[PDB]
């Protein structure tokens, strides 16, 4: 459970702390694999339910939520945690 803030694609993130964004911009297109989730130094990245810690993914392999968004659980103890979502 977190206060999830919206945001917009692209985004990218890099540092400590513990974070809840959520967007309904995510790709739906399976011939897609411009539009990419890459992280690395987290202790966690969780989309929808799903564990994508320190990996690349294409958006399309992540359905949304039945609400029709993305809720992504960032957490990073370092400074250097890093995200990218397309």
């Amino acid at each position: 459970s977190g206060e999830y803030t919206e945001i917009a694609l692209p985004f990218s993130y890099d540092g400590a702390g513990e974070y809840y964004w959520k967007t309904d911009q995510f790709s739906t297109d399976p011939n897609d694999w411009s539009r990419y989730v890459n992280s690395w130094n987290l202790d966690l990245l969780e989309i929808n339910g799903t564990d994508y810690t320190n990996v690349w993914v294409a958006q399309h392999q992540i359905p949304a939520a039945s609400d029709g968004y993305w809720y992504i659980h960032y957490k990073s103890g370092v400074s250097w945690g890093h995200v990218e979502i397309k």
